[PDB]
């Protein structure tokens, strides 16, 4: 009764119902419903109340160089409040939180929480440790902490509760309204090699096609493996509808029995993959099946030359051959298992055997420090075994919940990959979501955006979730429904506005604001978590700073007044809500642009990136965060010309905006490297080539790329007269000159890491973009095989061609954006 209410607010929160049985073949959502009981359970209990209610963000690695040279005589500065005193102690950078609470205790137990931020300074970590130290050291600014009491980890409350060959029979196909003739085509794939395919004889198109045809495949019964599909695809020669269904259910049964599939339609691709069936069941066209049944030395440098090649690089029958015939030789390097795996005949039962006898010995593998591009690699499309995909899973363990962060978007993406739903990898989800309520946070939101606009994966998104909700406690589940009640509001009202020339008239402005002011004295919620920083507690809107904005896609600009009181500021909180723009893009693109960030911290190099707040909430809607003091180098330009440039307005611009020469000084510093990042960063993910409208600024000086939803002259990237001119140059600048010096460090950096960004990028197109073609971009953009020397002037020659392009593009593209 009560166990029926909980269940509608499951639904409510997740977007979909997953008691739903009504488009299912089987029981393998209910059966991994059921399995994911135990983790959630053995995860809740295993985690620290304490540790879980205050979730200290803490990372385990070095402080980089630039932020040691921020710190003088050893000691950080630390000001600690209390209603209306607030003092400065001077702290060491390996002092614990629980030893400075000590000296505020004998220099005259609490917790120590940031001021204005769901953010608490707790546990055994020096405070060079905590992320929002380093992030205050980062920017410049003072740590305010505020003494008060620990959360009560109660409000974590958690609900209590054969040789025979195989054969296809195609009875027929059927389309209610669609004289071309038309197939069915049938395919054995394993991790998207075809083991065996099977045609139909073709027949006229009509509404409906039968054939009553057994097929009758090479591939015998038993050489079968796990994570099989059968491929059904209609061809009328351009191919049409779709439809999978896994030969090996999740009980390790062979699939028997009548199926009606209800296809999906054609616009690679994950989609492409999913064992789901359209749940479109009037418009769709369906298909009715039936079932009832040592090493010498030259072979070592081309095996290591193999090894050493590119994730991407395809592997000949000849290289297939070697790395198999040598697989033990082959197992002794980490780095060749993708490739091996590769080289498996998963077609036939002796080889997979021999695969399986092969990772009983993963000395070498286990061992080894963990390579996330690596471990990346056997999560993608071209793996469908369950053992070689947990051993990838099983390195993913030792992952600490910071990096954890890093990986989120592409791990919860490469769950589309997996053969079945209940998976080592969605375990993992669930278990490190479970164990931190950052984790928690995203992973919440990450499901909640696919099941919202995926149909090919909602089902199984949503089985993940519930298992989530039904762990995560009381608190959470109160924080994500009030944060579910706040977007769905303002959703309504972004496609409202948009429905009502790209002129914002008085009658719209008005009609906002009207429907704002009816929205906080209805059901609005009091407060509610910032969904790309959860840290942020919004309050009451701002009605009167809440616009819409002059805009192709007209979206909300709206502000929030900060619901903690504890704020140093009365900053307000500024979201942007859009529709038109696919922001699981953006989303894609800047989850790459802080591993980059990562990468860079490595090498001790900060390229000040600002990969802003932003969040996919349903179909082409969601929010972006508002940059506080930013604006768009175009509007820069229309300022003092209107609509051609000149070179000397930026320089102007930050000039009139510092109020000091100390902080100009500063603001020249940070373009250079803020540009040499994002001219890096854009150029290897192949979105360099933008319209200025594009490219925005802080009054900082903090120069970053903006909406990347959907990417003749043609330009490697965006290096104007007006950004040279900043620099001093018209020629060469001792600031273009540490440019260049930045660009080269940052873009052999990022090389040093191929493998990794050529896996994030190939997944990144497969689950949120296309071709081979598409994806072999980054190839290139890396100089995969040139020696670092030779790919110094590679990234020199394309700077120059910058130079030698001036404004020519983007005056091209300014005629572009007006017909
Ligand atoms: C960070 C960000 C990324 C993004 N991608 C798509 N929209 N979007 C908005 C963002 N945030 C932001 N913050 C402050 C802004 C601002 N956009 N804009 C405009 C808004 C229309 O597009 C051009 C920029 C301003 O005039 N100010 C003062």
């Amino acid at each position: 009764e009560e166990s029926q209410a909980f269940q509608r607010q499951l639904t409510a929160l997740i977007g979909y119902d997953v008691t739903d049985v009504s488009n299912v073949h089987d029981d393998e959502l209910e059966f991994t419903r059921r399995g994911l009981v135990t983790p959630r359970m053995a995860e809740v209990a295993s985690r620290d109340p304490k540790l879980y209610a205050m979730h200290p963000w803490v990372t385990s690695k070095p402080l980089p160089e630039y932020l040691w040279k921020k710190i003088a005589n050893n000691c950080i500065f630390i000001v600690i409040h209390r209603s209306t005193t607030s003092q400065t102690i001077k702290v060491s950078p390996d002092d614990t939180p629980g030893a400075i609470l000590q000296s505020f205790f004998t220099k005259m137990d609490f917790v120590l929480r940031v001021c204005g931020r769901d953010e608490y300074l707790v546990g055994e970590t020096p405070i060079k440790n905590f992320q929002w130290v380093r992030h205050c050291l980062k920017n410049g600014e003072e740590i305010h902490v505020v003494l008060d009491t620990p959360p009560d980890p109660a409000l974590d409350e958690v609900r209590k509760e054969c040789d025979r060959k195989f054969r296809v029979k195609i009875r027929g196909i059927d389309i209610p309204v669609l004289d071309l003739t038309v197939f069915v085509e049938a395919n054995i794939q394993h991790g998207q090699q075809v083991l065996c395919q099977r045609r139909t004889s073709p027949k006229p198109f009509t509404e409906e096609v039968l054939w009553n045809v057994w097929l009758e495949f090479s591939i015998k019964i038993k050489d079968l493996p796990k994570g099989a599909l059968l491929n059904l695809q209609i061809y009328c020669v351009q191919l049409l509808y779709y439809v999978n269904l896994l030969l090996i259910d999740h009980r390790f049964l062979l699939r028997r029995g009548e199926y009606v599939l209800h296809m999906w339609q054609i616009s690679f691709n994950a989609d492409k993959l999913t064992s789901a069936t359209n749940p479109d069941k009037e418009n769709s066209m369906s298909i009715s099946i039936l079932l009832d049944n040592e090493m010498p030395n030259q072979l070592r440098k081309q095996l290591e030359a193999i090894i050493a090649t590119d994730p991407l690089n395809p592997l000949t029958a000849e290289d297939k051959e070697l790395l198999w015939h040598f697989r033990y030789e082959s197992l002794k390097h980490p780095k060749a298992y993708p490739k091996l795996f590769s080289s498996v005949k998963w077609g036939q039962q002796e080889i997979v055997a021999k695969t399986y006898q092969l990772l009983a010995r993963r000395e070498v593998w286990d061992q080894s420090a963990l390579d996330v591009g690596l471990t990346m690699q056997l999560l993608d499309c071209n793996f469908s075994d369950e053992n070689v995909r947990a051993i990838a899973v099983q390195k993913l363990e030792s992952l600490e919940d910071d990096d954890v962060l890093h990986y989120l978007l592409q791990l919860v993406q490469a769950v589309k990959f997996e053969p079945y739903h209940d998976s080592a990898l969605a375990r993992f989800l669930l278990k490190r979501g479970l164990r931190n309520k950052r984790i928690g946070h995203f992973l919440f939101w990450f499901l909640r955006s696919e099941i919202a606009q995926s149909r090919h994966y909602q089902q199984r998104f949503a089985v993940i979730l519930e298992a989530y909700l039904r762990g995560c406690g009381t608190a959470m589940l109160h924080d994500f429904t009030q944060q579910v009640q706040v977007i769905e509001m303002l959703q309504k009202v972004t496609l409202d506005i948009k429905s009502l020339k790209y002129d914002v008239s008085s009658q719209v402005i008005s009609q906002l604001k009207q429907k704002l002011e009816n929205l906080q004295n209805s059901q609005l919620p009091e407060s509610f978590r910032v969904p790309y920083d959860p840290g942020l507690k919004a309050g009451a809107l701002a009605i009167e700073k809440c616009k819409v904005m002059a805009s192709k896609k007209k979206p909300l600009w709206l502000e929030f007044k900060c619901a903690d009181p504890t704020a140093l500021s009365n900053e307000t909180i500024g979201i942007i809500f859009k529709h038109g723009d696919d922001l699981r893009q953006d989303m894609l693109i800047l989850q790459i642009l802080r591993i980059m960030e990562s990468i860079w911290e490595t090498e001790s190099l900060d390229l000040c990136l600002l990969p802003y707040g932003c969040i996919s909430t349903g179909d082409k809607i969601g929010m972006i965060e508002i940059v506080k003091d930013a604006t768009t180098i175009a509007k820069i330009q229309q300022s003092t010309v209107g609509n051609a440039f000149k070179d000397e307005v930026l320089n102007h611009w930050l000039k009139e905006k510092s109020p000091t020469e100390e902080k100009f000084q500063a603001a020249v510093e940070r373009f250079v490297y803020s540009c040499a990042g994002y001219c890096v960063a854009t150029f290897v993910l192949g979105i360099g080539d933008r319209h200025n409208d594009n490219i925005m600024i802080t009054e900082t000086g903090n120069l970053f790329h903006i909406d990347f939803g959907h990417i003749k002259e043609r330009v490697p990237f965006v290096l104007t007269p007006d950004f040279l001119f900043v620099m001093g140059t018209s020629k060469t600048s001792p600031h273009f000159q540490k440019f260049q010096d930045i660009c080269v460090k940052a873009y052999l950096a990022l090389r040093h890491h191929t493998n990794l960004l050529i896996i994030l990028f190939s997944m990144m197109l497969m689950t949120g973009m296309t071709s081979k073609e598409d994806i072999e971009y980054i190839r290139d953009a890396l100089t995969v095989g040139k020696n670092e020397e030779d790919a110094k002037k590679y990234f020199l020659d394309q700077i120059e061609v910058c130079r030698d392009k001036g404004w020519t593009v983007q005056f091209n593209w300014f005629l572009h954006l007006v017909l």
